[PDB]
C-alpha cells in the first residue's frame, strides 16, 4: 500500500520530456509510464507488493484507461491523486511536490 500521482497529458512530447527530467533528476525513485489499462493495473499491483511514491505519466492514454485507473485503485482502497496538465514546468514541479508529501510532510495527501 502507498500513493501515486496520475500525470495526464495529450502531448506525449511534453510527457516524455518531463519523464526524462524526473527519472534523471530523481534516479532513486520508482517512476511509471502507462499506455493503457494493462500498465495501469501492473502499477497498482506494484503498490500492492510493498507500496512506493509512484508518478504515472500516461502517454496520451484514453479516458477509458483513466477511468480504469480510478476504479482499480478505489475498489482496493489505494490512495491516488489525478492531474490533467500539458505544461512541462507544471508536471516537473508536481513530481518533486508529490515525492515530498508522499515521503515526509504533515498533511497526508489524499485526493481520493
Amino acid at each position: 500500500m502507498g500513493k501515486v500521482l496520475l500525470v495526464i497529458s495529450t502531448d506525449t512530447n511534453i510527457i516524455s520530456s518531463v519523464q526524462e527530467r524526473a527519472k534523471h533528476n530523481y534516479p532513486g525513485r520508482e517512476i511509471r509510464t502507462a499506455t493503457s489499462s494493462q500498465d495501469i493495473r501492473d502499477i497498482i499491483k506494484s503498490m500492492k507488493d510493498n507500496g512506493k511514491p509512484l508518478v504515472v505519466f500516461v502517454n496520451g492514454a484514453s479516458q477509458n484507461d483513466v477511468n480504469e485507473f480510478q476504479n482499480e485503485a478505489k475498489k482496493e482502497g489505494v490512495s491516488y491523486d489525478v492531474l490533467k496538465s500539458t505544461d512541462p514546468e507544471e508536471l516537473t514541479q508536481r513530481v518533486r511536490e508529490f515525492l515530498k508529501t508522499a515521503g515526509s510532510l504533515e498533511h497526508h495527501h489524499h485526493h481520493h
